């Protein structure tokens, strides 16, 4: 059972709190869509774990591959090359857009983020960042201070010239223009007040193309073709941090191809390494041979590292051979049916939205008042759990609680019913 004494004497004795509060269960197992806790209970895990089991969990492929570089070709020094590294770097050279054309392998998303963002201060010759106000780029120094939904006070100043825009947010708008929301406009508005508090350093502006921990928010019809515009005029880098949203989990390989808008650097992290910590940045030919004449450095233990190169292009391999952007499409269209369902019968649910295997259900008291309800979001959330469907609500000022469901992008049909199904009566029980 999950009441070892001894396990939790140990865990409160000798554990780093981190965020949050640890769920009471011992997880002894993971398979496929499912974890196992110590009574051998299973639990949907309707988050692909920290959002990155998009294969699910010890998937045949990725156990045969790691245990093969593992026993064959590890860890190097940093200068020494592999054919995991050059094959992997290429892979994703030929499977992002025309003007991603060098990739650089690290570890983790705020690593990978750190590294563009270095980057692009580097072949600037500048350093303001701009980011979204309800963003998150990790918990390093960079990319935490350009994440706005959290982590901003009691630690100290922000990285000198850290600025944030609001995001376009469709259900909760707060600019218009001749009677309707008009986020065009509203990004002008913002970017005029972006031009008058500057330095004239203005070196990036980094975003999520589907901002996750903020909400779900997914940017709207030629917003971010527009942000593009705004940062060229300037002459400054588009970064885009697909940490969660590339390697198809919304239905394209990337989701900057639904756009079509191609930025200058690309990161990439969760869904990469499926579980594994590793981490990419790609950006074009030009601006690396730039940062190269410039002395560009990101020299860390494991960049280049073999095993972690061997497991990311297994991943692609699968996802590929077995269509799984395709799958997200469908499974996600069947999983997003189903809320819209369940919002039929349920006042409390005031959106539905998100695209493909990314999908958020947002809470409210009142659907025309729009009040958050949260401490109904996490009583549902809580009841989830008793009923075996493992689900995260985030929670930001202004909005009602949100559900963030990403399910593998391997999970069955009939997997997504039973999640809509233990979903439905959490929510009943909740009420
Ligand atoms: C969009 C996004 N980018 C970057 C990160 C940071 O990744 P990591 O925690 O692996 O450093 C996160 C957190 N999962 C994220 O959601
Ligand atoms: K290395
Ligand atoms: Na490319």
């Amino acid at each position: 059972l999950n009441d070892d004494a001894t396990f939790w004497r140990n865990a409160r004795h000798h554990l780093v709190r981190y965020g949050g509060t640890f769920e009471p269960m011992i997880i002894e197992r993971a398979k496929g869509s499912f974890v196992y806790d110590a009574d051998g209970r299973a639990i949907l895990d309707f988050t692909s774990g920290q959002m990155s089991a998009v294969l699910g969990h010890c998937h045949p492929e990725i156990v045969s591959v790691i245990g093969e570089y593992a026993g064959k070709l590890d860890h190097l020094f940093s200068e020494m090359l592999s054919r995991p590294v050059v094959d992997l770097a290429t892979r994703l050279a030929n499977i992002t857009p025309p003007g991603l054309d060098r990739a650089l392998l690290l570890s983790t998303g705020a690593e990978s983020n750190e590294a563009a963002i270095r980057m692009a201060k580097l072949v600037t010759g500048k350093y303001e960042i701009v980011g979204f106000a309800q963003s998150w780029h990790g918990m390093t120094g960079a990319a935490a201070s350009a994440t706005y939904s959290a982590g901003r006070k009691g630690v100290g100043p922000a990285a000198v010239g850290s600025f944030a825009i609001p995001a376009p947010f469709t259900y909760r708008p707060r600019f218009e223009r001749n009677g309707a929301y008009d986020y065009l406009a509203e990004l002008d508005y913002a970017f005029d007040l972006i031009d008058r508090q500057s330095s004239g350093n203005l070196a990036a502006f980094i975003a999520e193309p589907i901002l996750s921990s903020g909400g779900i928010i997914e940017l709207p019809d030629g917003y971010m073709a527009a942000l593009k515009r705004k940062c060229e005029a300037r002459g400054m880098l588009l970064i885009l941090d697909e940490a969660q949203t590339g390697v198809g989990r919304t239905g394209t390989m990337f989701a900057c191809q639904r756009d079509g808008v191609t930025p200058d650097i690309l990161t990439l992290s969760k869904t990469l390494g499926a579980g594994l910590p590793l981490a990419a940045i790609v950006t074009s030919a030009a601006i690396e041979e730039r940062a190269h004449e410039l002395g560009y450095l990101f020299y860390t233990t494991h960049v280049s590292d073999p095993l972690p190169a061997a497991v990311g292009l297994r991943v692609l391999d699968v996802v590929q051979r077995d269509g799984l952007v395709a799958r997200a499409n469908v499974m996600g269209d069947r999983l997003r049916r189903g809320l819209l369902d369940l919002m039929e019968r349920f006042d409390c649910i005031g959106d539905v939205r998100g695209r493909g295997l990314l999908l958020g259900v947002e809470i409210v008291k009142d659907r025309r008042t729009k009040e958050p309800a949260d401490g109904l979001g996490a009583k549902i959330t809580r009841e989830c759990m008793n009923l075996g469907l493992s689900m995260n609500i985030v929670q930001l000022p202004g909005m009602g609680g949100v559900f963030r469901i990403a399910p593998p992008l391997t999970v069955s049909e009939d997997e997504i019913d039973l999640g809509l199904s233990l979903l439905g009566q959490a929510i009943e029980r909740a009420l």
